[PDB]
C-alpha cells in the first residue's frame, strides 16, 4: 500500500466510476489545495474530454486497453499521463506528470521512442546465430543507447536460481560486475513473479519518502495494487541500492516461452532518473524480441 | 499549385516566421472566418501560446512530427507536420477530433506496435522465395491498413509494372499477375514516390484547393514534399474507372545504386483517410521490406 511519489494512484469502482482508493499525495497533485476522497466522481476533477476519455476505457477489455491517456486537471490546467489496468471489478489509474512543453510533443515522442526500439530490434535479427555472448552484448548496448542510464547489465538465472552477471556496459569510471555470481535469495520469490507480471518496473529514487494508499473502509478485503507502475520497493532493496550508490533503476523481464524467468535486463543510475511511459512501453517490445532470440540460441 | 482538401497548408518565411503562402481553405479551417489570415500574419495571432512556441522551436532545428496544435479562440486541434525548403518552412495541417486528443499517444504507440509485429514475422521468414516475402507483406499490410485491396508492383528492366502479389476482400476481381506499360506511371511521379516515401489519396473526386503566395517572393514555393498535394487530374480519372477512390502507396527503394524496385499499394472502394502516426509507422515497415528484397536479389 506504498507507492513512490513521482506520480499518484487512484482506484475506481468499475460500475459507478467513483474513487474507491487514492494515494496520499493525490489531492495535493490533482486539485487546487471540488475535493478528492472516497466517493469522488471523476467528472469533477479533469476537463470534459479527458473525463470522457477515461469512461470509454471501462468498456474496453484488457485486450483493448490503450495507454497512456493524456489528461488535464479541471482548474489548474495541469497535465498527466494516466496509465490503466484492471483487477476484476476495479479500475486503477497511475498518473504521471507531464511537463507543459511536452503536451504539443506527445505524439512524436511516442513515435520516436518506438522508432529507436524497432531499429534496435533490426540490429538484433541481423546478428549471426550461435553466440549468447554477442547477442546479450548487443542487447545491453542497445538498451544503454536507448535508456541513457549509468549502467546496463543482463543477468541469467541458472537452474539453482542464482544469477550471474553475463553482460555489462557502463559509463567510464565505474566498477565492473561482469562475471560475478550472487545467491538465489538476493531476489525473493514474490518479487520474481512481480517482474514476470509488470514486464517493465521502475524506481526513480531509492531514497524517496514513499506515500500511502487509502481505500474505502466499507470494503471487507484489501485491494491489489502491485500492478501499479508506482509500486514502491521493499525498504531492504532500497538500502542495498543506496549502499552500492545505484539510486535509480529500470528492469526488464526475460521470460522464455516450460515458461520460465530466464533473467533480467537492467539499468542502474547513480543519480535520480525518470523515463516516461512511451519509452517503458517500447521496452516491453524489445524485451519479448530478446526473449525469442535467447530461446532460439538455446536451440 | 493545388492540395487535397482534407487539410490546409501554410508556409513561413524562415527568418521572420510570418506567412509567405497559404492554402485557400486555410482561413476557413484555422480561424472560423486585416483578414485574420493572409500574407503577413503572425502565427502568434493564430494559435495558442505553447502551440505557437512548439512551432517556433522547430525554426531552430532532428525534426519530430507531428506537433499537435490548437487555434487561438476555438481550441480546434490539428496535427501540424513540418518540412524544410530553401527559404521557408512549410506546414501541412490535418484534422484531429477534439475528444480523441487524450488518446493521441496511445493511437501512436498502438500503430507503431503493429508495424513492429509485422517486421518480426517478415525477418523470421525462411529465405529463398520472393513469392513468400511479398505474399506475407501484402497480407501484413492488408491487416494494418484495412483497405479493400493490397497489391505489390514490381518494375522490370524496361520499367513496366507487374502485379506480383495481392490480397483482397472477397468478391473483388483480383489483378494478380497482370502486367502494365511503363507509360502508366511517368518518371516524375516515380521520383516523387521515392521522395515522399509514403503518399495518400483520400478521395480522388475531391475538389482541389489552390495555394496562394505573394508574387514578390524571390523564389518559387515547391509543394513536392507536402502530405496534402493533389494528384494530377489524369490519375484521378483512371482511378474512378477502376473503382478505386482512395489509395495509400509505399515505395520500395533498394540500395538507399538507388533505384525504385517497386511499390506496395493499397486501394479502397470508398473514401479512406488514415492519420499520420500510422502512415509514419508504415514508413518504417517499407524500409525493412526493401532490405529483405535486396538480400533475395
Ligand atoms: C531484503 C528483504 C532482501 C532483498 C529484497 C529484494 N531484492 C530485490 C531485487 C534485487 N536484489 C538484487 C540483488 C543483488 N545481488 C547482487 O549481487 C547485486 C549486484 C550488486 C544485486 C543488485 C538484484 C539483482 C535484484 C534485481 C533488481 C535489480 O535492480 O537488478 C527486490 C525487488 C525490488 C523491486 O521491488 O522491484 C527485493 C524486494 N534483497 C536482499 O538482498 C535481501 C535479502
Ligand atoms: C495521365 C497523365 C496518365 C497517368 C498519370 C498518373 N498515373 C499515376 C499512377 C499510377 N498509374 C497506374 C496505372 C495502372 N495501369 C494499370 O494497368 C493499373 C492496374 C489496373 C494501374 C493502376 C499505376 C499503377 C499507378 C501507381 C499508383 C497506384 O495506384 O499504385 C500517377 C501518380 C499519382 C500521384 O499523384 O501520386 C499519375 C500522375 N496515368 C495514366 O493512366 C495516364 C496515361
Amino acid at each position: 500500500k506504498m507507492i513512490q511519489p513521482f506520480g499518484c494512484l487512484l482506484a475506481l469502482d468499475e460500475k459507478t466510476c467513483k474513487v474507491i482508493a487514492y494515494s496520499e499525495n493525490a489531492p495535493e497533485m490533482l486539485t487546487m489545495v471540488p475535493a478528492l476522497g472516497i466517493g469522488t466522481d471523476i467528472k469533477t476533477l479533469f476537463t470534459a474530454p479527458s473525463a470522457s476519455a477515461l469512461q470509454k476505457a471501462l468498456g474496453f477489455a484488457e485486450v483493448l486497453l490503450l495507454n497512456p491517456v493524456l489528461i488535464h486537471c479541471k482548474t489548474s490546467g495541469k497535465p498527466f499521463y494516466a496509465i490503466i489496468h484492471r483487477v476484476t471489478g476495479s479500475m486503477i489509474i497511475d498518473f504521471e506528470p507531464v511537463k507543459p512543453y511536452e503536451v504539443p510533443m506527445t505524439a512524436a515522442g511516442a513515435l520516436q521512442s518506438y522508432k529507436l526500439a524497432a531499429k534496435a530490434i533490426t540490429r538484433l535479427q541481423s546478428l549471426p546465430s550461435g553466440s549468447m555472448e554477442r547477442l546479450c552484448d548487443t542487447m545491453v548496448q542497445e538498451v544503454f543507447e536507448l535508456t541513457g542510464y549509468d549502467r546496463v547489465m543482463a543477468y541469467k538465472f541458472h537452474e539453482d536460481d542464482h544469477g550471474e552477471v553475463i553482460a555489462e556496459i557502463t559509463k567510464p569510471g565505474l566498477e565492473p560486475y561482469l562475471g560475478l555470481h550472487y545467491p538465489a535469495t538476493d531476489i525473493p520469490q514474490a518479487s520474481r513473479f512481480l517482474f514476470m507480471k509488470n514486464k517493465v518496473r521502475m524506481i526513480v529514487d531509492c531514497h524517496a519518502k514513499h506515500v500511502r494508499v487509502l481505500q474505502d473502509e466499507k470494503l471487507p478485503f484489501d485491494l491489489t495494487l502491485c500492478g501499479s507502475t508506482l509500486r514502491a520497493p521493499h525498504s531492504c532493496h532500497a538500502q542495498y541500492m543506496a549502499n552500492m550508490d545505484s539510486i535509480a533503476s529500470l528492469v526488464m523481464a526475460v521470460v522464455v516461452n516450460r515458461k520460465r524467468l530466464w533473467g533480467l535486463v537492467v539499468c542502474h543510475n547513480t543519480t535520480p532518473r525518470f523515463v516516461p511511459f512511451p519509452l517503458r512501453y517500447a521496452c516491453e517490445f524489445l524485451a519479448q524480441v530478446f526473449a525469442i532470440h535467447v530461446n532460439k540460441e538455446i536451440e
